[PDB]
């Protein structure tokens, strides 16, 4: 039977953010399905530590649950670097198909040996590109731009392949570096433009969608192994039901963010799928260098899923 359980569920963001809205839905569903036997206590705002710190806390059994960008796992299970590869998805719908299918599922199968159990993928969002020099609509427009990027190997390779300087800078210093102009631009989700007021110091946004950040919801294997099947089923049901809700909330908020961004007088540029393909093809010979460490098994499967979803895109039937 479902016994009294307590689950501490930690994350980086705060109440109001789609991540925490998803966590609240998860907690409520678990409370309902368990008739109050399983209580999920939220630790938002990074109060328990960074995402990498909390990851090791799950492994040790100190914190039961967390949700974080799945690419963070790569130093635990290298195959997860696949989720950081560029230009995989053009929409949330495409991302869901691939993350919820064999690609995402086979990644999660690699977790138990490391002391982690994967429950579901939720959404953080696409990474896009702002700058203050000129609109970016194609590769040549990126040439020479000094762009603050994440500093793990994939984004550094990506932005160098695009002709940019992939500049290291602590996030807290970024607004002011953009203001003074020593950095031309930055790459991040749209929400950051509003939250950090980058619209005050950046005139241009391109929806490059150069990477997509899925989040993975995980539970400590040490804790999971002590649960019975009925308790596990409650948690699984709640994770996948909360997933669909969280993604809807995320996408509603992103639409509103973009409304707000446009009203600040930033110029927003979209890429056609064919321009995205042009960028993808230009960076492929560089990005292929990660395939050996990710593994052909994982990369080949991913590439097949992407060919499939790209063929389902209605744009293929727009003109002929």
């Amino acid at each position: 039977e479902i016994r009294s359980q307590t689950i501490k569920f930690a994350a980086a963001n705060s109440k109001g953010h789609p991540q925490v809205t998803g966590m609240e839905k998860f907690a409520e569903l678990v409370k309902e399905k368990s008739g109050g036997q399983i209580n999920v206590k939220l630790f938002p705002g990074g109060v328990l530590g960074s995402d990498p710190q909390t990851l090791s806390g799950l492994q040790g059994g100190v914190v039961e649950m967390t949700v974080m960008n799945a690419g963070i796992l790569s130093s635990t299970v290298k195959a997860f670097e696949a989720v950081d590869l560029p230009f995989l998805f053009n929409s949330g719908e495409e991302a869901d198909k691939v993350m919820d299918g064999p690609f995402g599922t086979n990644l999660m199968k690699r977790l138990p040996d490391t002391g982690l159990i994967g429950l579901a993928y939720w959404e953080l969002g696409f990474r896009n590109l702002t700058n203050n020099r000129h609109p970016v609509a194609k590769l040549e427009d990126i040439a020479g731009l000094k762009i603050r990027t994440l500093q793990s190997p994939v984004p550094v390779a990506l932005f160098n392949a695009l002709g940019a300087n992939a500049v290291p800078l602590p996030y807290t210093e970024l607004y002011t570096a953009l203001e003074t102009g020593t950095v031309d631009g930055q790459e991040n989700p749209n929400a950051n433009i509003i939250n950090a007021k980058f619209y005050e110091v950046q005139k241009y946004l391109t929806l490059t969608r150069h990477q997509y950040n899925p989040q993975i919801v995980m539970i400590s294997k040490k804790f999971w192994d002590r649960l019975n099947d009925e308790e596990k089923a409650v948690i699984e049901q709640a994770a996948v039901e909360a997933r669909d809700y969280q993604r809807k909330v995320s996408r509603e908020q992103d639409a509103t963010a973009l409304d707000e961004i446009k009203k600040t007088g930033m110029q927003v540029t979209e890429l056609t799928p064919e321009e995205t393909t042009r960028l993808r093809d230009a960076v492929k010979p560089i990005i292929d260098k990660f395939t050996a460490e990710i593994g052909a098994e994982t990369v080949d499967e991913l590439f097949a899923e992407l060919k499939k979803v790209r063929g389902e895109n209605a744009e293929n039937l727009y003109f002929q």
